[PDB]
């Protein structure tokens, strides 16, 4: 909408106060004009028709319980935009400052979040498996990264390419969480998963097997559920990425860590210059090796560590 840029204040899902960029024209809208061609957050009003209505508020204060998922979807989309722009010189998900749209309060009791081809969508959870999913910065960044993938490599959402697609979203979700630097970890979704259970998470990148996901290619899922295991087999790639960054010895194979920033550079280059819609795990290894070679040189520690990490997870 046309209006003047304003700064509201509110509380997110976890109870934390934050400032949010809004737009004033009669109402204060969740429309952040400070980033690209805008970040826009919508109310789906417990229904499934999208996007719903652009979030309108009378007083620019967002402290109601109903407001909290909107505050966080809006704010964490901004953090994710900043990560891609400042770290990778990428302007929004399409590279040309496309408007970023999110809807919250999608459906009833909805234990998921997704990119629908055009926008991000967040359930409120049922209060048992999830609380409102936009409360997780890694979750928000995971969703926006699906849009990045779709505009770049275009990894088909099934089987190995789909597990790579998933892992890319978990990797960059985690790197955005570290960028913001509030309680960062290598776990996925811990801030919004299972409010009655402390210390767990939806997935672990450091130890995928803690939640039953494979940490070696020989343990990959080969059935048809979950689009051929896209949220399961992602563990193999998540573990490789974790090892590249942090190092470790896994199934007897030692990996020298090179840190998160270099992990992000390698995987961003692989995603945007080498992967294709049909890339499989072996082709991801080759893309990561080539990316590290481009950035650091063929004789570099970074190339050697990429090879060690894929060896450790059984991907040749
Ligand atoms: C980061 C996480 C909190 C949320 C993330 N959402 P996502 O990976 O983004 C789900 N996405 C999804 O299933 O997309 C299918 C689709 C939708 C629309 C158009 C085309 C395809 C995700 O991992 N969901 C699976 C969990 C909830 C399980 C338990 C596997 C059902
Ligand atoms: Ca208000
Ligand atoms: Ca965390
Ligand atoms: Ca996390
Ligand atoms: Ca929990
Ligand atoms: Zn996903």
């Amino acid at each position: 909408i046309t209006g003047t840029s304003t700064v509201g204040v509110g509380r997110g899902v976890l109870g934390d106060q934050k400032n949010i960029n809004t737009t004033y024209s009669t109402y204060y809208y969740l429309q952040d004009n400070t980033r690209g061609n805008g970040i826009f957050t919508y109310d789906a009003k417990y229904r499934t028709t999208l996007p719903g209505s652009l979030w309108a508020d009378a007083d620019n204060q967002f402290f109601a319980s109903y407001d909290a998922p909107a505050v966080d979807a809006h704010y964490y989309a901004g953090v994710t935009y900043d990560y891609y722009k400042n770290v990778h010189n990428r302007l929004s998900y399409d590279g040309n400052n496309a408007a970023i749209r999110s809807s919250v309060h999608y459906s009833q009791g909805y234990n998921n979040a997704f990119w629908n081809g055009s926008q991000m969508v967040y359930g409120d959870g049922d209060g048992q498996t999830f609380i409102p999913l936009s409360g997780g910065i890694d979750v928000v960044a995971h969703e926006l990264t699906h849009a990045v993938t779709d505009y770049t490599a275009g990894l088909i959402y099934q089987n190995e390419s789909g597990a790579i697609n998933e892992a890319i979203s978990d990797i960059f979700g985690t790197l955005v969480e570290f960028y913001a630097n509030k309680n960062p970890d290598w776990e996925i979704g811990e801030d919004v998963y299972t409010p009655g259970i402390s210390g767990d998470s939806l997935r672990s990148m450091s130890d995928p097997a803690k939640y039953g996901d494979p940490d070696h290619y020989s343990k990959r899922y080969t059935g048809t559920q979950d689009n051929g295991g896209v949220h399961i087999n992602s563990g193999i790639i998540n573990k490789a990425a974790y090892l590249i960054s942090q190092g470790g010895t896994h199934y007897g194979v030692s990996v020298v860590g090179i840190g998160r920033d270099k992990l992000g550079k390698i995987f961003y280059r692989a995603l945007t210059q080498y992967l294709t819609p049909t890339s499989n795990f072996s082709q991801l290894r080759a893309a990561a090796v080539q990316s590290a070679t481009d950035l650091y040189g063929s004789t570099s520690q970074e190339v050697a560590s990429v090879k060690q990490a894929f060896d450790a997870v059984g991907v040749k």
